């Protein structure tokens, strides 16, 4: 009678709602969403929404801005701005409560928009893949739960998200990830922040920011430079910055064990011996695909040599009718790739116009403090793989900061070509608007734009993003995938 | 032998100095540079440097960003930062003091320069024409004053750009401009800025941060909405925040005398018969282009009905080998535009490729509070000019203004198209970031980026400018000049 379902998407996040909304409103399917939550928060963190609107994009912007008004306060004075300054309190739990109620209202409008959206349908719960056109839920994780939904399926989405990686070392379970982060009761006097990745740079200065006084914010990484995969003078120069603003960057160093002291204060090894004492361990090493939940294998769903479920083209498995999207293939664990890959998904089996996404090119932010806007290769792998590379250089300490008191904000640009016929194939920007910068870039990009198009365009002064349009000579090259400065007279 | 030049600057502003070291360290020309001022200030304001540097782009957005700082710490309650809000104040003599401090070391770098290029001289002293191929300098800008130097000269290059106009009503003498406002002793309680334009917008918000206790700034505009030539909506919300901050806006009032109180207070006489007491009245109506003392006749160049300078595409005068750019020539007066101006000039002349200023699609800003940034034309240029217009729009006020209590700040971002192609022909966005967001907003437009090239793009997570990437349907039309919500019927 009712049938089974146009498609069935377990995991209701970032890509997972945007499947089903195009779907149910676009093209009249029935569509079921099963997650295992309605409202941010524990045990599971990420709920009806997504990591991105519940343990990720939005609280984390909220609270890096809230942490931002740490460098307000003190650089107003260049200005003339004075106020008691023994007087001033960063209330933890005020801001989380802030954040708290801006997930929650983002929770009920998608708890409301599934209620008046017929062929749009919530299942709370657990999902697991039963036959290949069946999906199982039950009331937990594990496979032995009480069931309280089979729900057949034409079609199978798996938008599981990705989940925080942690090591095995003794004493891991008195370490946190990202997730319970979000919902420290107290902000840490003291709080170690493992690993290089943008996760741990941007809590670093949320935990910095809100720590309470005689507190110190210590970051640890494996190897040498911080941020692997980003352009590498940004690399140094965020590290500089860091450090700057008080926070200790401690590199080529790795957690061996963790164990309490009589205060409940976590006393953590390194592997070189080394001790430090925190009140807070948040392990962001890597985040891995979540496929353990899924009972994969009841269908014989492949998984790539990394952990993540393997795809094509157009998010296609090997089971004819299971699709997966998001952070489950590994890719670009980022948001608005789940939404495109996820709308596109939609379009080329239920629109019979197929449309894949484009991985390339694609811009992104590190809400750092400096932060960090990206765009395109950079330079060394562009270097491995393009006859001559051009890189235009330019780091200037922006105008206000002779002013402000803060002269190590060293605002930084590089941009990358093909120095054949100069197409930009990266833009690198480091200082308080390279978020905002880099959107508008990634339009260039998408259309070929050669450096050419960049400096022959009148800048808005005075900006940062015109020192985008201030570059007409490259400061080195990389012909052969070798890096020297001139560049050698011609010889074909 | 000596006294003779490739080419002789007057005015050592934006576009003079560019003209100069291009000519000088591109091409090995022996240049001069004449201006009245090594440094800002009285009684000339303007310097080596040009308005710019000196009164103009880089004083004011130094101090915008010091008001910006009375919105922050009254935001950062909502974050959680607690302070005793009664002992706030701004201490406008430091403001003044730090902005001196950092033009002044724009006017000891560009000095120094001169001093180390060879054949880039600096000759302080009024310069105008006393023949063809003879530029004098001398002491004062009367003509009867002493001859310092002639300067022997193949082409002569006007650049003394613009002043501030003065409407000739009695009690001006009372008035000041936008340049003695970055030299006021003490910030009004009370003022008044005349004028919808950019600089009177701009100046009422800084004085609306620094006014001491029981102030009240107020703008007026004898028209009935300001900041005409920018996107109508735009116009209207600036207007709302304005006066959500506590500035005043008087539309359709036009000042009529001023006479002075016995404290020493400015007492205002509109046209409608209003009368306002307040401690200074700045005048920003406008700033006409200042061929005043270059004696033009003299040589004959032809001015423009309109007032400035006449100059074809390539800068030329209708007298040979004289040029003209910046403010002077009255067309877009802004920076960027005369440093292109004066770029394009010395390739065309001292290389082998002509190249002149593209002056539509010209990306510009305006520092309120929130800002301004904007390219292009707008809806009703738009509707004079295409078939069938389209015009994509968004307004919100941003999650982060909730929680900050500033809920009137709310964002817009408008995008104008031809619907018969989809070719971007403007953008307009207002709130935090729209300045530099718009920046390569301009390479896109240079690039005839069409609507679908933005939307098609993937977006920025959590971004103000991810709203450009997000408009797929117009929001309205424009057929043959009318505004309609919807289009004609079927069209094939
Ligand atoms: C701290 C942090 C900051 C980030 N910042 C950014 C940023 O600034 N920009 C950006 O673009 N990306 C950011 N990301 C990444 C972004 O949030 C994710 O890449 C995005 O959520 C991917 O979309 P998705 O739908 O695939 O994953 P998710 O949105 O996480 O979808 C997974 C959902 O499925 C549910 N689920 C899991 N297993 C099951 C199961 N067995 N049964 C039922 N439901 C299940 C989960 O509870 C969750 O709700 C950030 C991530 C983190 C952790
Ligand atoms: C308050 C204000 C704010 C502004 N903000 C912005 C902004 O944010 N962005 C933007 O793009 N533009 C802005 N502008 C516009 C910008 O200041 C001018 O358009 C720009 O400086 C024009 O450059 P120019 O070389 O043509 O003239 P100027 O830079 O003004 O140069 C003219 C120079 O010639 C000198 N001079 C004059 N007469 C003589 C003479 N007889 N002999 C020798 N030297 C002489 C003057 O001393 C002056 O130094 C602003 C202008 C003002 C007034
Ligand atoms: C929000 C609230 C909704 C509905 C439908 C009903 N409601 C509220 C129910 C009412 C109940 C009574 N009280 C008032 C609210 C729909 C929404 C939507 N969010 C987002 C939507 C869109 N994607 C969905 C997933 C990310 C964004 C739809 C696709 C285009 C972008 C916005 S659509
Ligand atoms: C500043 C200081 C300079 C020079 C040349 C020498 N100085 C100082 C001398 C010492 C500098 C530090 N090293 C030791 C010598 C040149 C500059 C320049 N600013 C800006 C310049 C540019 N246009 C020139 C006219 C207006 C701005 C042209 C170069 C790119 C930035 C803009 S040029």
């Amino acid at each position: 009678m009712s049938k089974a379902f146009d498609l069935v998407v377990i995991g209701a996040g970032s890509g997972g709602l945007e499947a089903g909304w195009n779907a149910a409103t676009l093209y009249g399917k029935r569509v079921a969403v099963v997650d295992v939550q309605t409202s941010h928060g524990p045990p599971f963190y990420a709920a009806l929404g997504g990591t991105c609107v519940n343990v990720g994009c939005v609280p984390k912007k909220l609270m890096v801005t809230g942490a931002q008004y740490m460098d307000h306060l003190r650089e107003s004075a260049g200005f003339g701005w004075e106020f008691d300054g023994s007087s001033v309190k960063a209330n933890w739990k005020k801001l989380i409560a802030a954040k708290n109620e801006a997930v929650l209202d983002i929770n009920k409008s998608y708890e409301g928009m599934f209620n008046d959206t017929e062929g749009l349908d919530f299942f709370l719960g657990w999902g697991s893949l039963e036959s290949k056109n069946v999906v199982v839920v039950r009331e937990t994780a594990d496979p032995k739960s009480a069931v309280k939904e089979r729900l057949q399926a034409d079609h199978i989405l798996l938008a599981t998200g990705s989940w925080p990686q942690m090591p095995a070392i003794p004493g891991i379970e008195h370490c946190i990830s990202s997730n319970e982060a979000f919902y420290l009761p107290e902000p840490p006097r003291r709080v170690l922040t493992v690993g290089g990745g943008f996760i741990s740079v941007e809590f670093a200065g949320i935990f910095n920011a809100y720590k309470p006084p005689g507190g110190k914010v210590t970051l640890c990484y494996r190897n040498n430079l911080i941020l692997r995969g980003f352009d590498e003078t940004i690399r140094e120069e965020v590290t500089k910055q860091l450090t700057a603003n008080g926070i200790e960057i401690m590199t080529n160093e790795n957690p061996a064990k963790v164990s309490l002291n009589t205060d409940g204060s976590k006393h953590v090894t390194f592997e070189s011996g080394k001790t430090l004492d925190v009140d807070v361990v948040m392990m962001a090493i890597g985040r891995i695909p979540r496929t353990n939940d899924l009972q994969l294998g009841n269908v014989g769903v492949k998984l790539t040599p990394k952990g993540g479920v393997q795809v094509d083209e157009f998010s296609r498995t090997n089971v004819p009718n299971i699709y997966a999207i998001g952070d489950i293939t590994d890719r670009l664990m980022l948001t608005p790739v789940a939404i495109n890959e996820g709308a596109a998904l939609v379009d080329t089996v239920f629109g019979n116009k197929p449309r894949k996404t484009d991985h390339t090119r694609v811009a992104s932010a590190v809400f750092s403090i400096p932060p960090i806007g990206t765009c395109g290769l950079i330079e060394e792998v562009a270097a491995k793989e393009f006859e001559k590379v051009a890189v235009y250089m330019s780091s200037f300490t922006p105008l206000m900061h002779n002013i402000s008191g803060s002269k190590y904000k060293k605002f930084v640009a590089k941009i990358v070509t093909n120095h054949s016929d100069g197409t930009v194939l990266g833009v690198h920007l480091l200082g308080d608007g390279a978020p905002e910068i880099i959107q508008a870039v990634g339009v260039c990009l998408r259309l070929n734009a050669k450096i050419s198009d960049f400096y022959n365009t009148i800048g808005v002064h005075p900006t940062s993003a015109e020192e985008l349009c201030s570059m007409r000579t490259p400061s080195y090259y990389y012909v052969k995938g070798e890096k020297m400065e001139k560049l050698p007279d011609s010889n074909l």
